[PDB]
């Protein structure tokens, strides 16, 4: 099902409701912050009459003055709260921001007009009940909700004015470790000796350093390690014997809590089982909140005196806070430097006046603040990850409001104007805009680095910054690369070739008619320069874009008919013409056939195929089509062959019975499909009728007897070197089309198309056997199975299936089967564990970031979340900014499609010996599976009910 359909349920409208709708919805509201302090009952009635709000950035949900009539909550995105001190909305100003989990609009409550215009600074999603509603859950859970609403809805201040450092899980966390040390290596606490005086039961840094290094595989670094403990030190659960405020990998002693006791008992055998059980998801909960707790250790040093290490664990943080996503790089890098961190012991504690002198722009990293206007009130209430008074950033104009806060211990941090102004400016110090007609045409950061402009403009750049040394011939093919890989996004061939054509005769624009005699000579040879690394990138694809073989074909004559000639350049332009002369003419595709065990070969847009295309009856007519072929080229082999009358449809059907009819204009339909996908062609008029093929039911059957003879690590081997035929068939151009919409470019994607499948094909083959293995002691077996086989296939660095297998094994038909995860050796259960904290996603997979990074290649990638990467560089960044190419942006999708490369550029194999036999190739490469999740949770309930 999709991920978010509780979203489907908010738009039900409230009469409608069921059960169902309430509990998917809770289970997603309940992690707001504002509804941590409510009463499940509370939450619940919100469940049942709020709406939802999906705007778009610069709405304006309501403006000062006007009569409110909902109150909001904030699911994702931000709004800015803009005031007027005029009876003119031009004059309002924003004081704050508004996050993720914060609340507005309870002035509804006593019907007061609006006290400020919020307008929507993103993409947002919103939580929305009408006044009636919330008048009535106000009433009747008024208790629940005086933390939350500001006064006089609420009370003000939530802190001391009607508790120690500690909390509870990090209580606890120190004490699993302090046992597993104690259990694993005593030595590491004990009496230690120094300077005559002997201090009583500690540890040494560096040792907890290699220690927690040792203990887990989730932490690649003694950096990583050293904010982990961190934790545990701001805290106060482990101390430094001379209470610095820091933790630092030296030879300096630390106690943990328990030891403050002379007699400190030692760990009980039900200690020890309970640690050992809690190590893992302890580390897991330390690696997540270590790396901020290391930015506040840190940014503890004044601006001035950070080293670059200093910068680079505050500057990784930053990326993860929300107030500054909009910033560029570069100032995020100059933050690093300038940010102060602010905290503040007590609630009620006026962090600035109205009126005053705006110095700070403040950003919420812990508690709660009151924004008050005189003659208003408290106008809203902040939270964490809300940032306010940033004003003072862009005028000397006075605060417009007072900041007090909400409760106690609040952290900050802090911009000041002076160096928030330093930065803006040296950005343009080392900015350099070439203006055109008065505006910017071209921009750049000092190495330089182009930002945006034109399809013409860039296209000039890229020709005239190119080195036609050849020593910097690799240099030169580097700074070309983005452009040659991009271009398709912003100026297709049918654009750019005939530029090219341009380029190459234009005449030289200065210089005496000699000296122009060389100008034209070099840009000649600069304009062949870079249609050599663009016939390079395309590569085979050439063949497919008759634009660009038709330019080659003239560009080719040009090049030749000059008298005197590029003696070191010409010849490889032949090479490409014979080439695209000599493997273009074949009457051959090849015919390729799908419904023995070859080795992969690209798959190409003109390239036919032999395809089945089902009717209604489940016969089927064989078409041989281009896999490019079009939904109306398709209807219209089809129809022909059958003769069949007017009006056929073809009808995607999955092994579920799910139907989408095709629309005429889709192209590639064949590599598209589900696991067990077919295609058919019926009449809109039997549509109903139409009923999926016995075939895409699934095997019945388990085939655990087979593989089971098999070893882990050859059934791995054979899957990864299959894996690699498949990667390596992935174009990387076929990233670049997937990422901007195939439909667009009219090229195919087929073989990344079959390699993602082939992902989904693997996780299913796990989901499959499990759930087709009755024996309660078999099952048990493929746990350990399928466990060892992803363990083999990491260590042969390929996470494709790694990551396939174990989120075949997280799949909810396998997670719920407690009864077989509970029998499973603590040995496997420890693995499993490791296994799924790679697939954290916090900090956008860093888990998974830092593993695959301390690899070399060749290593085949976690492919679908790369494919993410992409979608999501694409989505939250526009191509064109004011009508020009954003070519950051394209440089960034680049970075994507390179790391492939990179992956890709050394080949594999390892020891000789797999000399395997065939058989275990053909298993592993004809797997044959359920890809039906209601089938396969139901039978998980047919094995263990509940």
């Amino acid at each position: 099902q999709s991920s978010a359909e509780w979203i489907a349920c908010l738009d039900k409208r409230p009469l409608e409701r069921s059960s169902e709708d309430v509990d998917i919805i809770f289970t997603r509201l309940k992690g707001v912050k504002a509804f941590e302090k409510f009463h499940p009952n509370l939450l619940r009635q919100i469940c049942l009459c709020g709406y939802y709000e999906n705007l778009e950035k610069g709405i304006t949900l309501f403006r000062q003055g006007d009569i409110g009539t909902n109150w909001y909550a904030v699911l994702a995105g931000s709004l800015d709260v803009k005031v007027s001190e005029t009876s003119s909305h031009q004059d309002a100003v924003t004081i704050c921001t508004l996050g993720i989990g914060t609340a507005f609009g309870e002035s509804i409550l006593d019907n007061t007009p609006r006290h400020a215009t919020i307008v929507t600074r993103e993409s947002s999603e919103l939580l929305r009940i009408e006044q009636e509603d919330f008048k009535a859950l106000w009433e009747k859970y008024r208790q629940y909700m005086a933390g939350l609403l500001a006064p006089p809805y609420g009370v003000m201040e939530t802190g001391s004015n009607n508790e120690n450092v500690p909390s509870e899980k990090i209580l606890r966390a120190g004490k699993i470790l302090r046992i597993a040390i104690l259990s694993r290596a005593p030595h590491m606490i004990r009496d230690r000796k120094y300077h005559l005086k002997t201090y009583r039961q500690c540890c040494v840094g560096t040792e907890l350093v290699d220690w927690m290094i040792q203990q887990t595989s989730c932490v690649h670094s003694r950096t990583q390690a050293v904010g982990m403990w961190q934790v545990l030190l701001e805290d106060g659960v482990l101390n430094h014997v001379d209470q610095e405020r820091h933790f630092q990998d030296k030879y300096l002693f630390y106690r943990f809590l328990d030891d403050e006791r002379e007699d400190a008992p030692l760990p009980t055998e039900e200690e020890k089982k309970e640690c050992d059980e809690e190590l893992q998801d302890t580390m897991l909960l330390l690696s997540q909140m270590g790396p901020d707790a290391h930015m506040r250790m840190i940014l503890r040093k004044p601006p001035g005196q950070r080293t670059v290490d200093d910068l680079e664990i505050i500057y990784d943080e930053l990326l993860h806070i929300k107030a500054l996503s909009h910033l560029s790089t570069t100032v995020k890098r100059e933050l690093a430097g300038v940010l102060i961190f602010e905290s503040h012991a007590k609630g009620g504690t006026v962090l600035f006046n109205q009126g005053e002198e705006g110095t700070s722009w403040y950003i919420i990293l812990k508690g709660s603040v009151n924004v008050v206007i005189y003659g208003k009130g408290v106008v809203c209430t902040l939270h964490e990850g809300d940032d306010f008074g940033k004003l003072a950033l862009v005028n000397d104009a006075p605060r417009a409001a007072s900041i007090v806060l909400r409760e106690d211990n609040c952290h900050f941090l802090r911009v000041d104007k002076e160096d928030g102004n330093r930065i803006l400016r040296d950005v343009e110090a080392n900015t350099v805009r070439l203006k055109e007609h008065d505006q910017d045409v071209l921009v750049l950061e000092k190495v330089y680095t182009v930002m945006s402009g034109t399809p013409e403009k860039i296209l000039e750049h890229f020709l005239e910054t190119i080195r036609l040394e050849p020593s910097l011939n690799e240099a030169t093919d580097s700074v070309l690369n983005d452009f040659v890989m991009m271009h398709c996004v912003f100026m297709p061939n049918t654009q750019l070739c005939p530029a090219l054509v341009a380029h190459y005769h234009a005449q030289p624009s200065q210089g005496t008619e000699q000296e122009r005699m060389d100008y034209a000579l070099n840009n000649k040879r600069r304009v062949i320069r870079l249609v050599l690394q663009w016939a390079a990138m395309y590569g085979d694809l050439l063949q497919e874009d008759d634009v660009a073989m038709a330019f080659l074909e003239e560009f080719y004559v040009s090049v030749s008919d000059d008298a005197r000639m590029m003696a070191a350049f010409k010849e490889q332009l032949p090479e490409l013409e014979k080439i695209v002369k000599q493997i273009s003419e074949d009457a051959k595709a090849p015919q390729k056939k799908h419904k023995r065990a070859q080795k992969r070969q690209p798959i190409r847009g003109s390239d036919e195929v032999l395809f089945k295309v089902y009717c209604i009856d489940h016969t089927y007519t064989t078409i041989r089509v281009p896999v490019a072929a079009s939904v109306k080229e398709v209807i219209s082999a089809v129809a022909d062959k059958l003769g069949s009358g007017e009006g056929l449809i073809i009808v995607k059907m999955n092994s579920g019975g799910e139907k989408v009819v095709l629309k005429s204009n889709d192209v590639s339909v064949f590599t598209t499909l589900t696991i067990n996908g077919r295609l058919f062609a019926c009449p809109r008029e039997q549509f109903d009728s139409l009923t999926p093929l016995p075939e895409q039911e699934g095997p019945t059957t388990g085939t655990v007897g087979t593989f089971e003879l098999m070893s882990s690590k050859d059934l791995a081997y054979q899957m990864t070197t299959y894996d690699w035929e498949l990667f390596n068939c992935v174009h990387e151009l076929e990233l670049i089309y997937h990422t901007f919409g195939r439909h667009n470019f009219k090229k195919t994607t087929a073989n990344l198309d079959l390699f993602l499948r082939r992902f989904n094909e693997i996780q299913f083959w796990v989901v499959t056997e499990v759930c087709l293995c009755s024996q309660l002691s078999k099952r048990v077996q493929l746990l350990k199975k399928f466990i060892k086989i992803a363990a083999h296939c990491k260590e042969y660095k390929n996470l494709n299936s790694f990551f396939a297998i174990v989120m075949g094994l997280s799949n909810v038909a396998v997670s719920r089967l407690a009864l077989t995860w509970e029998k499973l050796p603590s040995k496997f259960k420890k693995f499993y564990a490791e296994f799924e904290s790679l697939m954290d996603p916090s900090r956008n997979h860093r888990a998974y970031r830092l593993t695959a990074a301390k690899l070399e290649p060749p290593l085949i990638p976690f492919m679908p979340l790369l494919i993410k990467d992409m979608t999501f560089t694409h989505e939250g960044n526009k191509t064109f900014i004011d009508n020009l190419v954003n070519f950051e942006k394209m440089r960034m999708i680049a970075n994507t499609a390179r790391t492939v490369r990179y992956y890709r550029s050394q080949p594999f194999n390892p020891d000789a010996a797999q000399k395997n036999h065939q058989d275990v190739r053909s298993y592993v490469r004809q797997l044959n599976v359920i890809d039906n999740q209601r089938t396969l949770s139901q039978m998980s309930h047919r094995l263990e009910p509940r």
